[PDB]
């Protein structure tokens, strides 16, 4: 049928990007057993991480500009393959380079594969259902996340790394196949209907960096609260370390609920609207998503005490999760329905561009300045920055959206 | 007494940057006869024009920088007597380069000038009584520019541009020495009551970069609205030329009671408040005119057609002028309170700097913008920086606003 294969293709993409995200972590999952194997500095396994992160930076830039040149479903199941070779190599390897190295390439390959899911979201789901299923598809993510540590802690109770390693790289080698066979990049394939732009009219849409500016705040405030949300209980406001522990708990929940309710609801407004070029009936609940962000790092941040309870510590931790996670989900819909359908991986690896700005700028000044003045000076920064952002993006939220050419 | 010598200090004042404004803008005033006299370019009299405001920009900045150093009394009177030698000699100058090469030497002296009367305000007026009497002496400004195409079209018709140039110059010369004679730089020269911190500390301090991008943004739509507003009537809302001059000139008399009101009800903010250390009871107008610099962009943008009236036309002109001088004799008037007494021209110079970069962005992106787009979006794009950085100001409204050290 049609929506029979969009649940198969679905579920491959499911599969594909958990596996994914779990030999993403693996080597931060079977971390402990991989120490008490070996030993390992904290510099060494920091630049391990760091050379992952760089790597997957940079692949994440190339893999969306390749996603619109080559098909999604060969770079999906290659970069499959590729991760599951390289954990295979990883469970074959001992010295510390090789380590480095082979990590950097899976950071590489790790880049290579979501853009692929980007593309055939948007050449198989309607636009009344892109929202939620890309938000499904990073429900993977965060599914891979959380039966990461537990799988990989059985399989390191019970084996070594290196079988661990080694089962999982073999798994992703015979799911790459499985989703080389049960993925089709566009239904002209199959023979099911269908749903002229150059990347300088892509470039020169002011859509595109107000779209770029407004993720470079959200996940930069986000970035700033995940990171320093514990550190501002701890030294500022004065609660215990279980209480930044169940605040960081329940913004995890509350994000992966609020990436979800984030794309049904956005979903629910594309649905209902629809008629102009202008404006994005997405922005109708990303807007209400940037004031609860707003609002809630406000409450966190003058209506927490040392007397304030858990409760509220938790509801604030949950509603900045929903706010936060909600309008990350929504600058990565919005940067690639607002594309050209050949150019949106494009698209979308330019906002992702500034995901990684916005973590540099959430680590090393955002630090600085909770060094020199104070965390709630540093904190309340982010949040002028968060709500001039949000007020910036009310103003500009009927531009012309539809990227690319004027017609 | 002390208000006597206040009444004395500040008529030197007046009647010194009052031929400051003639004497800088007399070449303009006195255009006609010399056109009629020689023959000059278009180009040739922008060079000249061109060299002054360039001048000029380097000298409100240098003279800033040097008015902390030396004393507000001599270079008052040194730029004054220095005004006048350059229309002594440009009356008596017949080549196009010595006009140009002396009236680039005007603009120098030109701005040689008012940061020693923002000194001697700061130094001789109370901060209850410092806005007020800021607006006053910049409404000398407004009233040169207001009487000076009258007396010099009446020079200019009676006599020679030359008999005209050296008339002013001489006059010039003369109120150097009469305010030599009539203005004391501090009150302990005199023997009355006055009423430690370096240029690093200025610079670090955030209050100055946020002061100084809201002068910018306000500074720029200002000299967006003020240059393009009548092209804003013709080609897009379709007025006439009359009803573009009458929204000029509306602008220009709200905008001589906006920076008066401006300082008055500042100052009665200033003197009710003033108990604490961070936040300013000026913003508690600044961000009222900000917002209504909004009002008045949006209402004109989105509620102006043809068939809208010439006093609707007229309101908007007059409250956006309200609403746009008052805040840049509030950033003065920030600028200069808010600084250190020992630094606070090279504050307000560091403020003019962003003046002539919002100068340069009102003049050519906004003229781009407005080619490419449409005329709506360019002063749309006006409107939502004025509203962004209105949002973003009454965050940053409860900084640390006493510039300088830590205490």
């Amino acid at each position: 049928g049609y929506g029979y294969y969009r649940t198969v293709i679905f579920s491959a993409m499911f599969g594909g990007y958990s596996l994914y995200y779990f030999n993403r972590k693996t080597f931060s999952f079977v971390m402990p057993s991989l120490v008490e194997e070996i030993p390992l500095d904290k510099d060494d396994l920091g630049f391990i991480t760091s050379s992952q992160s760089a790597a997957y930076a940079i692949s994440k830039f190339v893999s969306g500009v390749l996603s619109d040149q080559m098909s999604a479903r060969w770079l999906f199941s290659s970069g499959l393959l590729l991760v599951g070779l390289v954990n295979i190599f990883f469970a074959w390897s001992s010295t510390v380079p090789v380590f480095a190295a082979l990590w950097f390439l899976n950071g590489l390959a790790q880049g290579l594969g979501w853009p692929p899911c980007g593309k055939v979201l948007r050449k198989w789901f309607e636009p009344s259902q892109f929202g939620t299923w890309w938000a499904i598809l990073s429900t993977s993510m965060n599914l891979a996340g959380g039966l990461g540590p537990i799988l990989a802690t059985i399989l390191a109770q019970s084996y070594s790394w290196r079988s661990t390693l080694a089962l999982s790289g073999a798994l992703c080698v015979v799911v790459s196949f499985l989703c080389l066979l049960l993925i089709h990049n566009e239904p002209a394939d199959v023979g099911l209907r269908n749903l002229e732009s150059t990347l300088q009219e892509l470039l020169l849409s002011p859509y595109l960096w107000v779209l770029s500016t407004g993720y470079l705040v959200v996940f930069g405030v986000k970035t700033c609260c995940t990171d320093w949300g514990q550190f501002f209980l701890i030294q500022e406001k004065g609660q215990s370390a279980l209480v930044g522990s169940s605040y960081m708990s329940a913004l995890e929940v509350g994000g992966l609920v609020g990436s979800i309710a984030a794309g049904y609801l956005s979903d629910r407004a594309m649905a209902k609207a629809g008629l102009s070029n202008y404006g994005n009936p997405r922005h109708g609940l990303l807007l209400f998503m940037m004031a609860g962000m707003t609002v809630s790092m406000y409450l966190f941040r003058v209506t927490v005490t040392s007397d304030s309870p858990k409760l509220w510590i938790l509801v604030l931790g949950a509603v900045f999760g929903f706010s936060s996670y909600g309008p990350i989900a929504l600058f990565g819909v919005i940067a690639n329905e607002s594309a050209p359908p050949n150019l949106c991986g494009t698209s979308h690896a330019i906002v992702g561009l500034m995901a990684n700005v916005g973590g540099f700028l959430a680590g090393l000044p955002f630090s600085t300045i909770a060094k020199h003045y104070s965390w709630s000076t540093a904190f309340w920064v982010a949040e002028v920055i968060c709500a001039a952002s949000t007020a910036a993006f009310f103003l500009l939220r009927n531009i012309r959206t539809k990227m690319g050419r004027v017609s």
